[PDB]
């Protein structure tokens, strides 16, 4: 019931993927799809005009910031930017609480990226306007989790069915210790009938805190077993019967056409990007690779999220 | 008569607060109030669409620039920004006169902030388009003066009456030497029936050039007396029978070194304790940011309005853009 | 409308990417925008588009020019700015960066001192790119607005009439002035004669004289009065319809234009300069009705709007 769920999402801050429930995730995935088709058919997309937002990027994060700016502009709204700056030069004197209390009186909402853990939680306390977390230094990056999930759902829409018979399996590969992109998606995936293969070098294993959240969430839905989670130190074994391969950022695990010879027919490769050697150019040509569609889907998910939070009357729903 | 006054203000450059006369101040205050209500009642605010402005900020001044950006965008216009730059890296050796002659052919108006005194005066000579000064070195910051005045007028609308019997008293507290925010507002307030209490440390007293402008302006309106201006070095006396307390910034970079800053940054800290012996109706202003001047405890105190003040900048900057750039007689 | 259909989704990198018919559409459209704007008419002929402006060197005048064009057409733009090749491309391939960026937006305005980077950007981008300047000297929009200016005062450059020939003096640093090279290339397609005025070790490169010579021959306009070389203004500024003065960049004077040095030029001569100036042209000359370097800079808005409109329209033509 889009309209029940829209009323509930109106003026919601999105900081953590756990701020988004079952019903909300469904509206986001249904709305993101409507924006994918509207844009792909070159139709009018101005479903959120008359908003003025502030984008605050206190670390270099060009790809994410351009993603949000494009979302806002394609919806027909305007944005004022703070950019190419850091915590100390932005907040010259000033308490984060004063800066957000004032900033939030000029605009309808704020997109905030800040390496500081604390600063985003203060910004939410202090802001009279909704804030969307664009990434901080606890690894909260909800929009990346949501667009990772949207990608996977398009190839395997039975993840949403919670079907004891239809289980999805995924390999996370590379640096699982620091890959906060893995942690955030794991958290979201484990809400569903999903199995995990953690492929790493020893001193970059998945943290225990994360194994525990997966284990807790799989048990809540009666999908936990001894084949819920498995750990490999090599691709050959690790890439076995997996519907998704998700490669992390920063040798041990370079994806090549050779190393994809014994994967499922239907397997799809994700990567939050940028890459460096993790995935060889040769793989871009391989029909299993979808990391570029994934990045593209960021636009449709960020538009859907802005639409669902900031729409006023909302009557003329996306079609 | 907003129609007569709007025709007169169309294409006006606003550089100093003395560019703004009686009638114009009234239009600005009346228009700013209309934008306060429009925004507070979630109505359409796109009263100035199809304009394209350049915002040129050649010093870090993020809060003022965001204020102007929001004003322009909420009016339904567009803006190209120059930002995170300084005079020499922008001009790369080109005359300010050539740069503004060219820039002003691409856009409808320019918002200009530059620490250089001279640069803004030249920009106005050379520009074929109206300029709003968003702050320069000489202390001219007309939009801060206008939003300071708008705030005060909302709580004490009899400043506008020039009634011999209804007089407003204001304490400016802190750094009155370098607080160019005090000098600009003093200049505007003294046009009216106002009395001043300058509260400072000795080596941060108000300059005499400013006392003389106040004195001259109060005489012109037959409001001068020897209780027009009083000087205190302490809050107890200084905050006595005053309708407004205006607290200034303490800016470390106006001080020979760190040691001079600290010996003055905590001379006058406003607390709930130090507001015991003020009028019931007194209101606290601060152009912000604060650092210690005002204890968080005071934010909860109904006398504090420094956050409303900051908020009012959006309404005053929208009003001023609308009055200068709109092509038509409407509201 | 024939020419617009053909230009739709074109990348413009080099002035040689623009042909006879395309140059005519650009000149006709740029004039439509000049009149619309000068008469304060609605100019929103390209709404609902979203561009990315990527400027990986400080180039304020050109960047603001394109941003103003995009906004006056009624479209939106997200800016990357005050960044320099290595800090953008944190360590990422130019090909990945453009493959992704081009999925968010309708078109990209790209300035980058790297030669290579712009060519990679065009290979990788699923969207049209307009080159706003690179470090081979390609700057098509500057050539287009230089040509538009000249055409306004001497519209017989377009006629290719053996009897109506235009003569132009390029003055200053002809070696490095890649603004001269780009315009020379475009002018020589027409019935034009060239006077290169310089100090010896800043003469025009031979590669450029050869392109002029080739293009004049192709149209049967070449002769031994096609190109002439002076080391002084007196001779060099002889019977020339256009004087184009160059920048002198001290990272790499002899010819100051004054009212004195313009006394024995044609009555109809017009002075261009891509700007900024320093001493090349005395402020006294601004008052002289021959000077048009400020109209030239102004015409950048009309030409950049025309070019955006001709490429990005997907759809009542621009009228007065
Ligand atoms: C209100 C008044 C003080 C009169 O004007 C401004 O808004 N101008 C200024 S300058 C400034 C500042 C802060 C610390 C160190 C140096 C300069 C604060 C702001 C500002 O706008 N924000 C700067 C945020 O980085």
């Amino acid at each position: 019931d889009l309209d029940k769920i829209m009323t509930k999402m109106k003026n919601k801050s999105v900081i953590n993927i756990d701020d988004v429930d079952d019903e909300e995730l469904l509206a986001i995935l249904y709305t993101s799809k409507q924006f994918e088709k509207i844009l792909k058919n070159n139709e009018d997309s101005k479903y959120l005009e008359n908003k003025v937002f502030c984008s605050v990027f206190l670390e270099p994060s060009t790809r994410t910031r351009c993603s949000f700016d494009a979302a806002i502009l394609k919806l027909g709204s305007k944005v004022l930017n703070i950019t190419d700056m850091n915590s100390t030069s932005f907040y010259k004197g000033e308490t984060v609480e004063d800066a957000f209390k004032i900033l939030s009186t000029y605009v309808d909402g704020i997109i905030y990226r800040d390496p500081s853990k604390k600063n985003v939680d203060i910004a939410v306390s202090s802001s009279s306007k909704p804030i969307i977390n664009a990434g901080n230094g606890t690894g909260e990056h909800p929009t990346q989790s949501l667009l990772d999930f949207y990608t996977i759902h398009n190839y395997f829409p039975f993840i949403l069915d919670r079907n004891i018979n239809k289980k999805l399996n995924i390999a996370f590969v590379g640096d699982l210790k620091n890959g906060r992109t893995v942690h955030s998606l794991s958290k979201l995936l484990s809400r569903y009938n999903v199995s995990f293969n953690f492929v790493s070098c020893k001193s970059l294993n998945i943290p225990k805190d994360i194994v525990n959240t997966i284990t807790y969430n799989l048990k809540k839905n009666n999908f936990y077993s001894d084949d819920s989670i498995k750990y490999f130190d090599n691709l050959e074994e690790g890439l076995e019967d997996v519907h998704i391969i998700y490669m992390t950022r920063i040798n041990a695990f370079i994806l090549s056409n050779k190393t994809l010879e014994n994967t499922r027919d239907d397997t799809k490769i994700l990567h939050p990007l940028p890459r460096v050697n993790e995935i060889k150019v040769e793989v871009d040509s391989n029909p299993k690779s979808v990391y570029f569609t994934q990045a593209e889907n960021g636009l449709y998910v960020r538009m859907a999220l802005l639409y669902l939070i900031f729409s006023s009357t909302s009557s003329s729903h996306p079609q």
